[PDB]
């Protein structure tokens, strides 16, 4: 049996929703579904999954001393890193019908359009 | 010798492009600082020192988990740090004519409201009368 | 042959010790040992391994006081603290060879059963 | 016409909730600032300007995690702890003081850098008006 | 068919060049070439690839390419050591080239410590 | 009563270990501050207040700005962001000065922002008392 998929993330997601990787590059077995973001096992066995998800996260403030509206002194406060990755990998035994997907637990994921910044992939290692 | 000197703290949050209205008035010799407008209005023409310290408002990440059938099987975090507190501060010495206004105006961003803690301040005094 | 494992890190580690991934999810072949944090090869062959290890800010206030009552306050602050050290390898192994993740300074965060820090691998080819 | 003006720097590290003892004394007209206590004591009632600049201690601890075969590194990975930067807690006041009133800088948490004789952290003031 | 490689980056890279992983640890099939930084497919099939690139802080982009076509992208953001990493599964034909190339920034040269890595293996042949 | 007071801003970028030449002169009572050298020169012996605020360019990062009397340091300050943000190196002093004494701000590393006429970085002072 040949089960292997790889998809990237087009659109921004936030909150607690399932990440819907819709830029599908590989999908042997047609077991990944871009409308749901879920891999649904059909061949029972042991599977490898990996994911890389880019977070979308700078503050400044200016205070000027003015005389009759004209600036006589300027000052800035500033404290600007924004883009970072939440990545992991697993190996799981999967029965027929099992769903595997990536879920946000708070925060905002970057939508990379067709650039494949955020990805999700998997393949079967052994079939039962 | 005339006596003009003031010192006031900022109670409420301000933001954007507005005059900061320091309303926790600690000193106001000469009564030339007006907490309702945030403006010092010169009475005695002369040379003045002013200084200000304005605290920028600080603030408080993404979790992505792989689940099998809704059960978490791996967790991952990217941490949004940095939105620290920091200060926009300066000092000047200016000649003022009677009726001149001096004030601190924001030019972008969010100033912390300090309640009665006096984190953000504005002060000044006459050095010489004309 | 069937060799594949996956485990997460329950407790915090620090310094220069082996990471003992003790939340074992998968262990085909029983070649990963959660008591030692080590995978020990039994079938010689070529093996894939990967790992993700989660690492676990300063403020200071100075107030001007008049007879102990605050007349002005100030804060200095410079608060990112959680980042990952992760990598992947492919290695040929002989029987008896051990593969494990080792800290070389720093503090690894203990994730309880959330599996923030993980270690997994599988055989690609046996010899 | 009264003459009251002082200026002092912080030689030694302080932390926690203690009074900052500025003991690198540069100017002390009137002898009203006391380095042993960190306190200015009013003797001429009046209106006073004070200002302070206190440097927070900065600090260098990153994490390395390596996959080993038999103790030999076969992959390395670093997660970097950046931040902790030097930064300042500073403010200025104008206050009316009565005789015997004490003015001083007090930490309310954190670690102040000891500057030895470099005068990174400072405290100064002068009388504007006597009553 | 046995195709599997793993290599580390020795020297600092920067700009828009292909990352030439020259510290080769594994190379079953001899299909990886440290002199070019390229895996060249001999056996057509479905391949797994992964990479982890250490930025020396000017942000760093690192993309996996098939024949120059981006198939995965990764950023490490300089707002100062951070990683740009990703994994792909791709069908390859004979002669197809897979490699990691920088899209701006500075990649750290890890000597033989293997901070910056590139690996792959064939999952299925055709 | 002598009248000595100046206030000036920094127009151009500076860097390294040079004297900051604040050349956007707003106030210069007494004509004792010289924008071409960046130096205040004492002509009336007495006790003086000075203050400065130097914005670090946001390209680097640490920057140090020291107030010097005749080249000797009388205050030090550091700006640091180990993100390359704008931040300030600022301090204030009260000093006794003799005739001919020079007071100026000198960089001790890093890059100072050129603020053109916006007066982001400043240097001021005034006489408190004459001897
Ligand atoms: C200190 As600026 C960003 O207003 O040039
Ligand atoms: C400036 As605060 C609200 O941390 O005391
Ligand atoms: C970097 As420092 C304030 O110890 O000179
Ligand atoms: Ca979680
Ligand atoms: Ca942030
Ligand atoms: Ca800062
Ligand atoms: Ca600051
Ligand atoms: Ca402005
Ligand atoms: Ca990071
Ligand atoms: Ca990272
Ligand atoms: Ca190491
Ligand atoms: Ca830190
Ligand atoms: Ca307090
Ligand atoms: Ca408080
Ligand atoms: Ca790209
Ligand atoms: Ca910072
Ligand atoms: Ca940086
Ligand atoms: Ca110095
Ligand atoms: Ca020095
Ligand atoms: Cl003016
Ligand atoms: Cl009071
Ligand atoms: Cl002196």
């Amino acid at each position: 049996p040949r089960v292997a998929f790889y998809a990237g993330l087009k659109n921004p997601h936030e909150g607690y929703e399932v990440l819907k990787f819709d830029d599908v590059v590989t999908n042997l077995g047609n077991n990944y579904d871009a409308a749901s973001g879920k891999f649904t096992c059909n061949i029972p066995g042991t599977y490898f999954f990996t994911y890389h998800v880019l977070m979308r996260g700078g503050t400044s403030m200016w205070a000027d001393l003015c005389k009759n509206g004209q600036v006589r002194a300027s000052a800035i406060a500033q404290d600007a890193q924004n883009y970072d990755y939440a990545s992991n990998s697993v190996i799981l035994h999967l029965d027929a019908g099992d769903e595997v997907f990536i879920k946000l637990d708070g925060g905002k994921a970057h939508g990379g359009n067709s650039n494949k910044y955020s990805t999700f992939s998997g393949f079967i290692i052994y079939s039962d």
